[PDB]
Formats: C-alpha cells, sequence, structure tokens
C-alpha cells in the first residue's frame, strides 16, 4: 500500500516497563515490548578494523553501553548482545599492502586496540564477538538460501547480487523500510553485491560462484541470524548506517527467512560532529580515543556522552572546551564521595542523637522523589541528560545536609548506595 | 466472626507477581505496595542489655536478604525503620547488677549490636529510633488513644489499653494474627501503655504522673510518626507475633481509628539449638562474635540462605550445620578465582571467537537459570532453591572454562549476573 507496516509485539507474557524508545522503523517513540518474556536479543554493528578508533566511535559504543546498562542493571531485562568485527574489507585489504604485513595480522592489531579502547572507556564486551573471517562459510550458505528464494542472481564474472525488484514484488517485502525515499552486470543499479568475485592479488575465499569476498552487508545478516535468529529485539548502529547498510540487512534477512519483520526496534545513535562536520578519518578532524585518554579520564568522557541524548546529534568543541563542564561534574562527584564517606566513618552512634528530625525527613522526601524522577527519564527514551541532572541536584542538597545538620547515618548510607546504583548504570567509577 | 484483610489495589502500583507469607492472612498473598513502588517497612529492634546471639542474627540477616531482594533485585523503594529499646526492665535490672547507668549500658550494647550487624553485612535501616529520644512522642500517642476512649488511667498513674472497648467496635478486631492466644484493670488481658515508675527507677514526666513507656507502645509511636497510618511491611521474629505485634496493631488502630495499620506482617522462623529456641535465659546461646571467630560472614549468611526465612530451623553446634555452608563458600570462591583470572588473561589477538555449539548450550543454561532464580524469589523468597540454581550453573561453567574455548564476553556476562545475585544475598567474594 506504498506505506510500510510495523507490527508491535504482543504484551501477553512479556515484561512491560512502559519504556519508550525512538524506533527508526516507525520513525517515532513506541513502547518497547520483548519478543519473548523479558529477553532482548540485540545485534550492534561493529567497526571495520584497519586503523585507530576515534571519538565518534566512542560516542556510539559508549552510548549503547549506557542503554545496555539501563536495560540490564536498572530495568532487569535479560540482554543477549552480538557485535561483528569487520576484519575483511576493501580498506583493510588496501591498508595491508601499504603496511606490508598480512591482512589477518593487521586486522587483529586494530581489533585488539579497539577492544582495549572500549575497555579503557569501561564499555562492556558483548555476549558474542563475530568476526567475518571466521564466518565466511556461514555467509556463503546464507547467500545460497537467498538465491534459492529467488531474491539474488549471479553474474558471469562470479559475483552475486541482491535482486531488489524480485524483493519488492512480494507483498510481504518492502525494500528500504527505514529510508524509503533514499532509493553493468546488474539488472538494476540499485542492486547490491552479496558476493564479490575476487580481484587479483586480493584475499579470497572459495564459493560455488567463484573465488571472492563477502559484500558489505551480508556479514551482519548472516551472523545475527545464526546466533539470534529470525527475530531481533534490537538492532543498533550509528545513524549514517541506517541507509543503505541497515535497510539492506533487513532485505537480506527477510529474503533469507521469507518473512516481513526481522527487527522489532532499530536504534540509531546520533553523530558526533566536530566544528559542525562529522568526525571522519577522511576529513582529518578526528581525535583518537587514545589521544583523548591522555588528557581526560573515562568518567569525564562518559559524562560528555551522558550530557548528550543518545539519539540526538552533538557537537564536540576541542581543546577541552566541551570537556570543561564534564571535568567539573567528575570533580564534584569525586568530592561528594569523599565527604559522605568521611562523615559515615566519623559518625559515632553513642554520642549522636538519632531522632528522626525535620531536616532528615526533608532530605528523605527529596531522595525518594529523585528516585522517581530518574525512573521517568529512563522510560523517556533513555534521557540520561535529565537523569544526570537529578543526581547533581540531590548531591547539592546532601552536601548542605551533611555540613550543618545532624546526620542520620542510615539515610546517608542508603543515598550513597542509590547513587552508586545509578552510577553503575552510567558506567561511572568512583 | 473472623477478621478481614483488604488487599491493596493494583492500580498505579509496581506489580511483580511476588507472593509473601503474610501472618495477617495466614496464607501466601500477592504483594502490592500502598503507593507506587514504595515499601514502608518497620522492623522490631533488639533490647540493648547484652551481646547479640545467633538467633538475633537469624532474624536480621534473613530480613536483610529479603530487603536486598526487594531493592537490588525487584527495584522496589524501601524506607525502613528499626527501634532501639534502650529503656526496659531488663536494662534497668542489668544496670543495677553492674552498678552502671541505664543509658551507659544501653549505648554500649547498642554499639556492639550495630558492629555485629556490620560484620554480617547487614544493611543499616533508614532511621534508628531510640525510646529515650521518643518518650515525649510516646506520651502524646497515649493521649490520643485515651481521647479515642480506647485506653484508661489507673489510680497509681499507669495507663492501660481498654481491650473491651476496642473489640466492641466493628472496625477493630483485637489479636488479628493470633486470635486464639487471648487488679486495677477492667480486664486481666489489658496491657500497659504507660507504667507509673517506682521513684528509684528512671522515669519521665507525664500528664498521668512519673512513669515509663510500656513494652509495646514504643513501636506503634515511632512507626506512625515516620511512616504513618499505613505500613507496607512490618517484620519480626515469630514469638513477637503475640502479644507484642498484635498489641502494636491494636495501639495504632486505636490511635488512627482505622482497621489496617499493616498490609503485610512477615515473621521469621525461630533458630533452635538442639531443639530449644536460642535464649539468653536458657544458656544455650552463641554470640555473634563467638560465631565469627569460628566461621566467616559469607558462611553464616549461607547458613540462613539454606533455611527458608519463614520456616523454623535447627542449628547443630560444633560445626555440624556449618559443614554444608563452608563447602558452598569454598566452591563459590574457587569459581570466582577461575572466571576472574580467565577474563583478565584472555587475549583477543590470539583467540578464536566463533559462536560454537558449546557456547550456545552454556548460554541456554545461563538464561534458563536466570528464569529459575526469578521464579524462586517470587515464591516467597525461596533462597534455598535460588542458591541451588546458582550451584548447578556454576558446575557447568567450570566444565566450560576447563575444556572449551571460552567466549570472553559470555563469561563476563555470567560473572556479572552471579555477582548481582551474590549482592542480593549479601555474599562478598
Ligand atoms: N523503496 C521502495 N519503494 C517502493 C516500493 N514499492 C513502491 N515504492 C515506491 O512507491 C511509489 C508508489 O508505487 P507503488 O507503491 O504503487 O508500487 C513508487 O514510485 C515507488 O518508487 C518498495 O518495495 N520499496
Ligand atoms: N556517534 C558517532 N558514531 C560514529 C561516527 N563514525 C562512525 N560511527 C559509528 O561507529 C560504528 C563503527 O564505526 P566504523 O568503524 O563502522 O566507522 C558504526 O555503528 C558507526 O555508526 C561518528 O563520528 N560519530
Ligand atoms: N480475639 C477476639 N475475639 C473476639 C473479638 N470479638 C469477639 N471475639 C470472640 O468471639 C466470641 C463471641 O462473642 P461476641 O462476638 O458476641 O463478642 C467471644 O467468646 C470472643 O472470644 C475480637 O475483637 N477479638
Ligand atoms: N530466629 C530467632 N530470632 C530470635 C531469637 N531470639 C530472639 N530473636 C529475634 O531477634 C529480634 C530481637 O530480639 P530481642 O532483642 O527482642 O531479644 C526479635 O525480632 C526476635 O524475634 C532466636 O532464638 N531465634
Ligand atoms: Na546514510
Ligand atoms: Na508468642
Ligand atoms: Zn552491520
Ligand atoms: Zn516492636
Amino acid at each position: 500500500g506504498s506505506l510500510p507496516k510495523w507490527n508491535q509485539p504482543s504484551k501477553e507474557g512479556k515484561k512491560i516497563t512502559n519504556l519508550f524508545v525512538n524506533n527508526s522503523l516507525t520513525h517515532s517513540k513506541v513502547e518497547f515490548i520483548p519478543q519473548e518474556g523479558n529477553k532482548i536479543k540485540w545485534y550492534a554493528c561493529g567497526p571495520t578494523v584497519y586503523d585507530a578508533a576515534h571519538l565518534g566511535h566512542a560516542r556510539t559504543y559508549v552510548s549503547f553501553d549506557i542503554i545496555r546498562r539501563i536495560l540490564v542493571n536498572y530495568f532487569k531485562y535479560d540482554v543477549f548482545m552480538v557485535i561483528n568485527i569487520t576484519d575483511i574489507d576493501d580498506k583493510i585489504i588496501k591498508r595491508s599492502v601499504e603496511e606490508k604485513i598480512g591482512f589477518t595480522e593487521l586486522a587483529r592489531k586494530w581489533e585488539y586496540e579497539f577492544w582495549e579502547d572500549m575497555k579503557s572507556l569501561n564499555v562492556l564486551l558483548p555476549t558474542a564477538i563475530t568476526r567475518v573471517s571466521e564466518y565466511v562459510g556461514d555467509i556463503v550458505k546464507y547467500i545460497e538460501k537467498i538465491i534459492e528464494n529467488k531474491y539474488a542472481y549471479v553474474s558471469e564474472e562470479g559475483s552475486v547480487y541482491f535482486d531488489i525488484d524480485e524483493f519488492k514484488k512480494s507483498e510481504k517485502h518492502f525494500y528500504a523500510r527505514m529510508e524509503p525515499l533514499s532509493v553493468k552486470k546488474k539488472k538494476n543499479a540499485y542492486d547490491f553485491a552479496l558476493w564479490k568475485s575476487s580481484k587479483p592479488n586480493e584475499p579470497h575465499w572459495d564459493s560455488p560462484w567463484g573465488k571472492g569476498r563477502p559484500g558489505w552487508h551480508i556479514e551482519c545478516s548472516t551472523m545475527a541470524s545464526n546466533i539470534l535468529g529470525d527475530v531481533l529485539d534490537i538492532h543498533s548502529g550509528g545513524i549514517d548506517l541506517r541507509f543503505p547498510h541497515h535497510d539492506n540487512e533487513l532485505a537480506q534477512s527477510e529474503a533469507f527467512f521469507d518473512h516481513s519483520q526481522w527487527v522489532n526496534y532499530f536504534l540509531h545513535s546520533g553523530h558526533l560532529h566536530i566544528e559542525g562536520l562529522k568526525m571522519s578519518k577522511s576529513l582529518k578532524n578526528f581525535i583518537t580515543i587514545k589521544n583523548m585518554l591522555t588528557k581526560y579520564t573515562s568518567n569525564q568522557i562518559r559524562i560528555l556522552f551522558l550530557l548528550n541524548k543518545w539519539d540526538n546529534f552533538m557537537n564536540y568543541s576541542p581543546n577541552g572546551e566541551s570537556m570543561v563542564q564534564c571535568i567539573e561534574i567528575d570533580k564534584s562527584f569525586t568530592n561528594f564521595f569523599a565527604i559522605i564517606l568521611m562523615k559515615i566513618k566519623n559518625f559515632d552512634l553513642n554520642s549522636c542523637n538519632l531522632y528522626w528530625s525535620d531536616a532528615d525527613n526533608k532530605l528523605n522526601l527529596l531522595f525518594r522523589q529523585t528516585k522517581n524522577k530518574i525512573h521517568e527519564h529512563f522510560l523517556d527514551n533513555f534521557n540520561t541528560p535529565d537523569a544526570l541532572l537529578a543526581i547533581q541536584k540531590l548531591i547539592t542538597e546532601i552536601n548542605i545536609y551533611m555540613d550543618k545538620e545532624k546526620i542520620q547515618i542510615g539515610l546517608l548510607l542508603e543515598i550513597k548506595h542509590y547513587i552508586n546504583f545509578i552510577f553503575d548504570t552510567f558506567g561511572l567509577i568512583y
């Protein structure tokens, strides 16, 4: 009917938190319902490992790390996550001849440094790490099934292409669900390659159609489908990937399983722009995660991303201009934990009075209110900027209470623990 | 002819389908908060005249576990109050035998009690309410009970709860939880709200004369001032259910003139040593400090994790009961040793990360165990079965790490989940 349709999961038997997430399939905020129980099957597109990672990559993976911590630590969902490592790619192939070291040896180098940068930022590793080099055989069988479903064709040179026209014809299949308006050997220019016949002096793999490499998009559909299956609760990535990469993943997986909805919720992180231009290796405006870590700490970098809503675009000001606010917040969190611990330590039950005073009750009321504010923020599509503000306000009032008033030791311990619980959800470490 | 219980409405509340053994209904009922996800919780505290023993440990560690389940696992919001009974006949007697002040004795054993609690990793409550600091509030509480014509004053200057006037009212039933357990008095079963003090005994000025608060009035006063007319949870040991807890309900119902002061009354079962309750008087008791020179806090918490909070349990001394606990503590320790070392020393550069069938089978048992434990916690805090679920999962993880090629991310997830459950249990590794 010229409009793509979206089927919300049924609510019976599912964990309902009334969480709302910005879903790129509906281009709106919708209630999140698991496919099965409280389980969330989640695939996230990974890096292409030919170079150092930069602050833009940090934005995406730290942002979805925070969302993952919110889902699992805060809401107690059960998340099964997969991230691919794209270790075969044209950029890796070209760089390996420039570097005069093996392609595989170059790919491990930058995958290792990528995971070390993620660990440095306190990013949790996914459940499964799926490398393209280890899945080429699975990829080929995936392409075969797409061909048997008559949604792909083979060129004489030995490449394989996705037949978009055959895909559209089916009433159950719509091409480019998320960006409908973004649309030689080929039937049509809009067809894309699943298998590429191998260029000379290029790494290659055996296949029924000839020596070749996987195409850009087939890696993700194959790996995600083998481990997670015919329905994905969440698929994530940066916004630039929405078309053509993610829409093509949907086309390949729908073609493979012959069904209409491979993914219930598609989440796209907004881009990090430096001076109004996206941070890209090509532009030469980029800042490596390692350089960033020599001036600033993991907490400060995470606070930078906490201050910017995950699905919005953000602008980083270099020379620490944007980092000035972050350093202030990290400095005050550190000082807070210092004080409240000294006051808990020096508290003496025998000499203090433990009457529940009016000052105590006022702080307690603010403490329970702040718990409910933060809960609404997380339900409001992971509004970490406002949740972080709630904690700062609560800390300002705790500082006043501790300085003057007589302190209820138990109340202060409870508040320290809640703030610890929220900071663990953020990935901050104090 | 039987008291009725009104379940809170589910509308607007956090509903977990949790079921708790409620002494008011003498059955298992679904737990519904009074307001949203908030739980107002009052727990009867110790009388600070002596060292705490393993029985006190059973009650407070068991309800610490329940509190951790409620807050850490289910993400409820718990506002808790515990009284310290620092004025009491037992404190007065002990203070004269030792020839020390009533307050100096109470502070000493209050301090050792909180130190014993910290040693067992028992979380402190939000508010600690001492009777000596609330004597004025207690008096004003008794006044309102008298104005509602549910209490009367004797010639000596004492005040007594008029049970018969309380029963007459249709909105009030006396002794809801133990209905069959029922001189100056109108009736012998009336109990004192205010006791006229002998001149030597410590006392406080009051409208009816110098006196002390009675046994039960302290708790109704303090819980009502901080938490109010409705208590989501009131907890204590089983022997306290009558007359102490039933009298708390009568006093609070009389004060507020309503029918239900507490939605859910949870009573931990008693710890018996050689078939008799651990009591200072019997001389069968084991202090928490003595216990901690023989066994560790984790081992002691595992003992109470193995015994369901609301059931009676028998401790066999000379380490008979503790042998099982020490084995479990040993196996948790060794499991964490391996999984932590393999996570640290895992090297992404040299490893193969294909999602193998062994990886998929461990993952399936891992998610299955999450659902088993979830059902156990909903089943009235069945920590013994949740603990067994963890043990089963740990046996299979040990095999996986020893033999299979390990998915570093999957092992991190399992390490994180088991830590999350151990924090809910209060274990520290
Ligand atoms: N990307 C995409 N565009 C489609 C599809 N079907 C129709 N359209 C677009 O929608 C317009 C309406 O044509 P119809 O929907 O009747 O085929 C066409 O001009 C075509 O560009 C489809 O499956 N995928
Ligand atoms: N936020 C943000 N994400 C980026 C940027 N550049 C790449 N990404 C994201 O980082 C992930 C991996 O990056 P890749 O290595 O594919 O360039 C992708 O999901 C992509 O969307 C950037 O400048 N900002
Ligand atoms: N425990 C208890 N028993 C009551 C109450 N009201 C009446 N009863 C019992 O019910 C029986 C019937 O007496 P009535 O209900 O006429 O007072 C009495 O023998 C009395 O024991 C009450 O509030 N509490
Ligand atoms: N499980 C258990 N609890 C006890 C024992 N003795 C006292 N308690 C509990 O410990 C708490 C404080 O005891 P108290 O200081 O009032 O003697 C009360 O809630 C009481 O129920 C015992 O032998 N076993
Ligand atoms: Na794009
Ligand atoms: Na009793
Ligand atoms: Zn991808
Ligand atoms: Zn009490």
